[PDB]
């Protein structure tokens, strides 16, 4: 599988209530979730190596990770965390997060390649899960 690609969102589902349930204050829920409309990935993948990319009008963030290596990170409202990617199969990988200060929700993130060309990401805080889809450009 290779999740190489510039990727355009199609579907977002449960978004702005994983915010909510972060305790993210109104005013910024709007402000990611407008901006979260028009966003870009940006995957570059060599092997078990990958660049990752996203941007919004308003915020962007860039990994570099080896799976099966810990990197660090930021927890989708913004808390800095080490990560560890593993896969879990061929064209699917799953991250568990841990946060560097203190405590906080379980927190973890997934993404797949589609055979149909999608990519699903989901975003989990506890029991509340996010869900978008992507397609290349």
């Amino acid at each position: 599988p290779n999740f190489s690609g510039n990727w355009k969102i199609i579907r977002s589902e449960n978004f702005e209530e994983l915010l909510k349930v972060l305790g993210v204050n109104v005013m910024l829920r709007k402000i990611a979730v407008a901006a979260a409309s028009k966003p870009a990935v940006e995957i570059k993948q060599e092997g078990d190596t990958f660049y990752i990319k996203e941007s919004t009008t308003v915020r962007t963030t860039e990994i570099n990770f080896k799976v099966g290596e810990e990197f660090e990170e930021q927890t989708v409202d913004g808390r800095p965390c080490k990560s560890l990617v593993k896969w879990e199969s061929e064209n699917k990988m799953v991250c568990e997060q841990k946060l560097l200060k203190g405590e906080g929700p379980k927190t973890s993130w997934t993404l797949e390649l589609t055979n149909d060309g999608e990519l699903i990401l989901t975003m989990t805080a506890d029991d509340v899960v996010c869900t978008k889809v992507y397609v290349r450009e």
